[PDB]
């Protein structure tokens, strides 16, 4: 229960809402409410994970060891960051495909967005996941 894990389960939270793509999920998606909704959580969220490493790094347990593990929990921050960022771009080029639409149905345009957005959900657990295993032992 970190701060930062705090900060993602709120984003995780709201991704689990607009999976739902109910009414008031919809109403928000056409509008830039969802995505810029997603990305302030996803900033406190890396500001969080940021501030923690570095005062965890103030109670640390060789020095080609500490590099390495350094930048191998790096990449898992940016994986996690790129995760949330992925999620957006795709709400965002939904969207932009409902536009395309010009009034036609969305039904199958939501089809497709449910499912896509579950594997980009799944990845994003997973790497939420592998990013916690390794600050635990950092």
């Amino acid at each position: 229960g970190q701060r930062w894990e705090l900060a993602l389960g709120r984003f995780w939270d709201y991704l689990r809402w607009v999976q739902t793509l109910s009414e008031q999920v919809q109403e928000e998606l056409l509008s830039s409410q969802v995505t810029q909704e997603l990305r302030a959580l996803m900033d406190e969220t890396m500001k969080e994970l940021k501030a923690y490493k570095s005062e965890l790094e103030e109670q640390l347990t060789a020095e080609e060891t500490r590099a390495r593990l350094s930048k191998e929990l790096q990449a898992a921050q940016a994986r996690l960051g790129a995760d949330m960022e992925d999620v957006r771009g795709r709400l965002v080029q939904y969207r932009g495909e409902v536009q395309a639409m010009l009034g036609q149905s969305t039904e199958e345009l939501r089809v497709r967005l449910a499912s896509h957005l579950r594997k980009l959900r799944k990845r994003l657990l997973r790497d939420a996941d592998d990013l916690q295993k390794r600050l635990a032992v950092y």
